[PDB]
């Protein structure tokens, strides 16, 4: 029989594999020719469409997580290619050591803290479609480099929310085994979106 530590520990184990398997997938990508890459403004919102869509109390299996860790770690290259273009790959390194701490430091506070953030529900979901809805506009019209950087900084507090909010909830919840891969589907996707927006926040700055 389950705990409900033991299944916090399981999520929080499939959830690292989650980085490790898109950090192959990254360094795969490296390979791929430039003419095979999307567009960056279309890697950015599809990423965060993704993150909207996969958070569904559905069921979906560890095959399908690992994947989409797999592949999307291969798609995020030519976004961190782009950023490390014009600040020096030394920014990569930045946002990475940032989004660590701030998903291990928010992931603990909320995993531990008694209030029940539950009422944030419908509040996030409408941050990130709104987030969506611009990442959408700035495909067909480009935003500036001083919206782009108001873009990351909204985007990294919805996102570092996010990462607040799901641990909590994974603790507060009834979360049953079948929902493991789901539930780590999430932090991942917490966890790139939120890399994405620093990487852009601190590019764009050191560029």
């Amino acid at each position: 029989h389950e705990s409900k530590q033991s299944i916090m520990q399981r999520i929080l184990t499939v959830f690292v594999f989650t980085l490790l398997i898109a950090t192959v997938g990254l360094f795969i990508g490296q390979f791929v020719p430039v003419a095979l890459m999307l567009p960056l403004s279309i890697l950015e919102v599809a990423m965060i469409i993704l993150a909207f869509w996969m958070r569904r109390r559905k069921a979906v299996g560890y095959a399908f997580v690992y994947t989409f860790a797999f592949v999307s770690g291969i798609t995020l290259f030519p976004i961190v290619s782009h950023y490390a273009s014009i600040a020096g790959a030394y920014v990569v390194l930045e946002a990475f050591g940032s989004t660590f701490v701030i998903f291990a430091v928010l992931g603990t506070i909320g995993a531990k803290m008694k209030k029940d953030l539950s009422f944030l529900w419908s509040f996030l979901l409408v941050a990130v479609l709104a987030l969506a809805v611009v990442g959408i506009f700035n495909i067909f019209s480009p935003l500036n480099s001083a919206a782009m950087m108001a873009y990351s900084v909204i985007g990294t507090i919805v996102f570092s929310l996010y990462i607040l909010y799901d641990l909590n909830q994974i603790k507060h919840r009834h979360i049953t085994e079948d929902l493991i891969p789901v539930m780590a589907l999430s932090l991942y996707l917490d966890f790139i979106n939120l890399f994405i927006n620093l990487l852009r926040f601190f590019g764009i700055l050191s560029s």
